[PDB]
């Protein structure tokens, strides 16, 4: 079965003042891949496809700024702020070049530092990653209502901040088989305290739907403009039936993409990490080996 258990030693830096946690292991030369999680996951999520690239690569998996280990500044943890916080943990580690392995929110961050710094990215494993999502159409129908009002300061704090629900509901609603008791703990722990859920209702007041908020609509669409023309190596796994990629959106995109492979990893809704951890990770090493690197 899945594995549960988080077993990685855990590394620390200081980063603008405040302490991240991070996942490292593997080989220590080589291009390192770096491991990006989203909302409202930390590098817990990787647990499972780390230990296929572990062999053959070092694998970094940070936890973001206000989420899993890592510190809890009073910040409004904006998508900016994770920029700040994750640009300067990446030179806090002297990292030259990378392979990014990124999904949700970390694929934000992914695609827009690499958008910054193409030079110093050899490839792009992805999924699940923020696009723009022209209408509340194009959100699937039975999580319309709810993200709707997330992005309130009303209902949408009530809702993620007073009853945890993207933690205790939403997650599970992006996983399609059923999560275990232990698998929820190590989700709920970094947020026992209402007060420090912040950020898991700041992210999806982030997400660009609609064309709200401007200024997060714009910066995605600068790199997803710089990923239909980049001849960046990519890999996007996708799954049934998705959650912010659908699987028509993904054949065209695997097509559309230079240098794109993708990866149908059977059903999946937003945590395809959760659903198929063998197949991404044994697609990852393999897809490794392929580039110069
Ligand atoms: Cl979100």
């Amino acid at each position: 079965g899945i594995g549960t258990g988080f077993p990685f030693d855990p590394h620390y830096v200081e980063v603008l003042g405040e302490r991240m946690h991070y996942v490292d292991v593997g080989p220590r030369d080589g291009t390192p891949v770096l491991f990006l999680h989203g909302n409202p996951t930390s590098s817990y999520v990787w647990r499972n496809i780390i230990p296929h690239v572990a062999p053959t690569h070092r694998c970094i998996a940070p936890d973001l700024i206000g989420m899993g280990k890592s510190d809890k500044p009073d910040l409004g943890y904006f998508f900016d702020d994770h920029v700040r916080f994750m640009d300067a943990f990446i030179e806090a580690l002297g990292l030259e070049e990378v392979v990014l392995v990124i999904h949700d929110w970390g694929s934000a961050l992914g695609f827009h530092w690499a958008k910054r710094n193409p030079e110093r990215v050899k490839g792009i494993a992805f999924m699940e990653f923020i696009r723009p999502i022209p209408t509340w159409d194009e959100w699937p129908e039975f999580a319309r209502e709810t993200f709707q009002a997330f992005r309130t300061t009303d209902v949408g704090r009530k809702l993620i901040i007073d009853q945890n629900v993207f933690i205790e509901g939403t997650l599970p609603m992006g996983v399609v088989r059923p999560l275990t008791e232990v698998e929820m703990d190590h989700y709920r722990e970094p947020f026992l305290n209402p007060v420090d859920r912040e950020p898991l209702w700041r992210f999806p007041n982030e997400l660009p739907i609609a064309g709200e908020p401007a200024n997060i609509v714009a910066l995605v669409e600068e790199y997803m403009d710089w990923l239909h023309q980049s001849p960046v190596p990519k890999l996007l796994f996708w799954g049934t039936p998705g959650v912010l990629i659908p699987p028509a959106e993904a054949a065209r995109l695997a097509k559309s993409l230079p240098n794109c492979k993708a990866v149908d990893i059977g059903p999946g809704l937003n945590l395809l990490q959760e659903d198929n951890p063998d197949l991404i990770g044994s697609e990852i090493a393999r897809w490794l080996s392929t580039l110069e690197i």
